[PDB]
């Protein structure tokens, strides 16, 4: 297994044509600076798990915007077939208008950058990256072809890492907004653990 | 260049080590684990600060895993006799307490390597987990930065569903949990999902 | 620019996933044995040329079976794209239903073993090939993507080779059935050459 | 198999001697930059199908440079070859006084660049190559040897790039001029379809 | 086949890290000894046997050597968290308490690695000495097999003499103690010493 | 710096020419098998500290072989050169006669192989090997050109080697004969620490 | 400059298309096994020295067959290009019939074998080669584009080997049949130096 | 066949010692800018054939000087050897006295760069060259060692070579000074065929 | 500086074409085992230094041939002017009749084996080389071109190293027949040396 | 078989520590440019046949001074094992007081530049080797361990080679001061020849 995805260093670059509010149009990484970015791919459109995780992270974009942060999705489909995925009604297995911009990987060089091409199927896996306003690698979750992700966790990784980076305090497993946090010093770190 | 071996869909990489279970000092195999599900997770080093919080979640919850045929182990580059003498300190010092899952011991690094999760230059690991089906085979990875910790929560949503589609033939949506509607992976039969 | 793709030669094998009559089936190469294959590839579905070119043939598609032929389609498309598409009606530039295969190339190596992928755009070119009934490679015909291919003249092609094949004698330039042919022989070339 | 030909890419330079109205000159494809040419390779002098071919077109050159497009024939035979071939009778197998260029490849080097030589023979197969007045390859066709090409669709090919270089429509199966066209657009495609 | 950096007569290699000092963690660089003779050592594992034996030794006589414009350090592949919580344990359990010399982490394995110390089947170092003089010029190397701890006369014995032979131009018999008598180095001088 | 010698694996074998009891005999590390083993290199034959350490291992041989132990000298000189050091008298900086043999090693490839040898100046510094009875190496010692050795810290290791062979227990920094051990087991061990 | 083609060492194997009495024939080296073959090659048909050396040989390839030598030519042209040149009368610059048959090298293997091959020119200058009858070479002769060869030095030649191998006595500079010849000894050859 | 040798391209430079009228010389092939020459390779002094080639061209210089045109001879022996042979009467196989020079090749680095060395015998074959005046290779011939070469057909060859040069016209098949010519166009071409 | 003589090792395999009593024999190094053999190589047939060697050995022959040794020279002439040189009056700088064989190295390949060929010249230097019964090398002498060896010392060396094989005890410098001898080992020397 | 040294080139530089009357000095091979060098290798001190060539040239070393000529004695050991055989009395096997200096090569690297060392057995065998004034490399001589080398042919061989550089003839085998010289040249040569 080959990738340019390390976390902690700095997020590949990518360049390419996305479909947008209907219309087709350039978009790259860069033009995300400033703000905390979901970056995640999924298999193919006209699927089955596929669509459920693209309305799910559109009927909830406005709880990322609310913090700083910016949703994307990406296949190795054409533009042409995003287009005509989204102008299918929902109850046909469509999208329907769409609130988040849809990237094209015809190529496939940036599914390869990011380690989530199957050399076998000619598409990739179900893989999730966050990135900060730095451009900089927090998180990757990757999932088999069968089972979906959850726009639920995603928003807690999102909140901690702005949290830490505010604080410079760590967050303890499971936490959320009003949890405990701890000092990491061996002396501080005793006002958490008594 | 990152390297690895781990892949999802394929055979999970083999790995043979030295644990400390109930207190003892053992060798511990992955394929003693064929048959049943496995979380295998990894985290940075003893005596720090949110790798206890999550040794001791998993613990605390690890009969959860169990009555669903699953088992549990954690793994750092730290040698087992540190692993011990953090279990016998007191959770109020910063210590784990008596432990329900072996902690397993990979000193040359070699384990690490084989999943991706070394950092050349710090000298350990990230926060990785790894869910591990009953035929020894990949299916999923979680990979989190040193700051955040991970959720048992989610763990558990993710082996349920797995076992789920393995046994049914069906597939799980967004935010699927026990009970929630699934697809038929048809392009006639998942009209009855979508319809 | 490299390539499998030689004339006079066997015609690099193939397999994958194609819609049938609406169903995903397997495909191969081989299953055309003992036939003349029309084997094209179109750029991309839900586009402009390539729907014109694919119905043309499908709607034609028994002037070929009638003398032996077979025609299959093919573009990088998944197999799920494809049956979106023939679901489509043709107002809407779709194709509505086919009576010919579609072919899904998704990793690309059929399409590079044919030498016909463009690696700056990530789909191929207009790319078709006539193959016999060995399986011998015996035409190739590649337009750039703005200009469409014409059924009139693959259809002359395939009656050129079946004559050649079967009689010996070769086709001059604009051959049609009926035309006059030559003896391939330094005398016998003259027969046909006394009419100038 | 290997090539300098790419359709979309400038085609690969060339240079040689060529018989021109029974003399030899020098002639390199810069030549014929601002005009279309249609350059075409054939097997051996003194054959079959081969004088049917480069009779059609020198019989109808006309037609094309009426239409800022000039025609180009070669093979590996040389120079006092191409001559002798020339003054033969068209009753003998033979050309008679031709109206386009006959070039030849003895060193074989134009054949390989063009991706057309048959190294077990020693000769060419039947390749024909459209170019623009950029220089660009626009189009390749490639015949076994017992099969002569058309006139006919060379010069249906040459219209309809010309017709695209100059409207931006593009052209359908089978157009001629006269036919209709598309606008390249996923709405304006519709005027064309509906 | 055994490869180093380390060479007697040559430059010591030079080493970087996080030291636990005074209960501190501080950056600790080899260059900071120059100008004094350095005894640098490495000892397998944290929380295990004969090593807090020999930690404890050289701590507990620190001054003696300090005494002589001589540094101690000590280094193993554990982390500098796994450091000081061994410090905390008292010594009825097999801790160090309280120390006077450095402890440095060396968790990527680099520099014992460079020093030819490092044992590739086990992950942790052998029991490695070494006596660096005031230019950082490498004079000594003393290894031991696991089961069997050092000496901390010898070590001293060692520095002394190597600090008279610097000063004095003779050199050091078998056995020399401080008083003892030395042999001018030339044919005819060393026999002042022999007859 | 490359060597074969490591401890905890099996010492490099060696073969030559030695003085023993002033004749001339061939020499092999696998002769000395079943007992122990100090095997130890000098710099130079008409040298200065080096006649001080062969003669204390000498004078003191018979405290080795009571507790089923040899010892054996090797420089890079000659066996010729080694009688003639022996026949000098001990107060010309000679030897005298030696209970323990003088190993030659002339071509420089034991040095080598035990990684003592320095390739500026042609011959070894100081170094000695413990050696167990089943060829295993237990103990390396190397000191730089003016600092002589001791026997008394020898004699100490070789003690220490053969208890814990024996009994298991592991020994305490600075131990002899008569001084505590240690189990080596995170319970065991508390009877040593306590 | 690379070739196949060594004096005193078998000449290099071909083979390939001929015209032989207006028909297509294949044709090989070891065909001629048993007699001498002069094996010449050419630039082009067409042009002007070549059809002069090939018509001069043709016209008295019975002077060569009298003593069981045969004659073959050869050039990069086609077997369709040369059946045409031989059609042609003798009074336009072609040959007419023929008795020796005219090879066809199309690949350049041939001429590349044989190390007359001009890679600026893509065609052979003039090469001519005597191989004996046991297939050995035993003469080459090699002349720039605007000079043309000599039967009557070719004949000569053949006379020359053929002498030489039968009574093992050498020929000096010129010789014809029945001039002087030389015994190759040290004291025999004084016989012939006596005039 | 290794050679850098090649039918019109610059013939290799060669530089060696050669007798000159009994006296020892250093000689290069550029000495003979403005003039052909005519430059050939003998097997062995003292030998057969060999001293028969060289007089003849000795003897009958004075007819190539006459049309700005040298010769030289060249073999793998010693300007010692050489000498001697000359001092040889010819009644005894020797030379007599010489007009063309005798070039050594001791090193054998000429006879390699010419093609002509025979790497089993350790002497060259008989090879012969024609240089034009701008040193440009004209003509190449090889023997076997038991049949001489012909000072008749040189003299021709250097006549053709040196008419096409001032001309243009091409030499047909035995052409010698008088003879019918070919002027090389298609159609001027045909007032030679005529006949 | 590349060879393939060693001395103590072999003596590299020779053959090829000599003149022996006015006829060409073929001769091997081989041919030789039984009998002691010098074999010498010499510059240049025809010049200075090189026939006052070869003379003084033929002349002597028959003292090396009373004690079973044989001698062969050696030139990279060919044996034609080998032939002719011998013809050749002695006054005229010739060789006269020869009692030695007079070996040829046409293709340099003997002369590089035995580490003697001059590259820049293309002949040889003055080499000399002394083989025993075994075939095994004993002696190497080589001189630059202006300077001739001596019979004398070459007869005195074989002499020497007949002795040594015979006796076992070892010639001192000088050595003649009838001189002292050592015999080679620490107590025994002293019948020589006091 | 190896060597940098090589006739008529120069010949290769050395550096070491040799015993000069009983002192250790540092010596290199340039310090002796302008005078003649007769330099040595011998197998090894406190053996048999070494001894007796060591002093043979050292008791005649002043017939080699007379014609600016020096000699140099090389082995393997160390300079403390040269020191401690001079002392040795010439009775039990020893040297005595040396007028020559005596090198030391531990590191092995002046033997095997010369060509001289033996790999199997760690010391060099008898060679040696005359340079003349300007350092150039002019004979060798190379004997199997047995067998001992000779003072009065090294002394010739000197007398040859500055007999030769001055007068520019060249010496016959066997030439020894006053003997007949040759003319390198084909008729001045003759002149020797006569006498034959």
């Amino acid at each position: 297994h080959l990738s340019k995805a390390k976390i902690s260093k700095p997020a590949p670059q990518w360049e390419g044509t996305a479909v947008i509010n209907g219309e087709f149009k350039e978009l790259k990484l860069s033009d995300y600076r400033g703000k905390y970015l979901v970056f995640f791919f999924y298999p193919l459109d006209f699927t089955f798990v596929c669509p459920t995780e693209i309305i799910a992270f559109s009927d909830r974009v406005h709880e990322f915007r609310a913090i700083n942060t910016e949703v994307v999705a990406c296949s190795v489909d054409s533009q042409f077939t995003h287009l005509a995925w989204i102008i299918t009604p929902r109850k046909q297995g469509g999208l329907g208008p769409m609130k988040i911009p849809l990237l094209s990987d015809l190529t496939h060089q940036i599914s390869k950058d990011y380690g989530v091409y199957l050399e076998d199927q000619g598409h990739t896996l179900r893989g999730l990256f966050i990135i900060d306003e730095k451009g900089v690698l927090r998180q990757i979750t990757m999932n088999d072809l069968p089972v979906g992700r959850s726009v639920d966790e995603t928003l807690r990784l999102v909140q901690a890492f702005q949290y830490t980076d505010k604080h410079g305090e760590v967050c303890p497993a499971g936490w959320k907004p009003g949890s405990d946090t701890i000092i990491p010093d061996p002396s501080g770190k005793l006002k958490y653990f008594d």
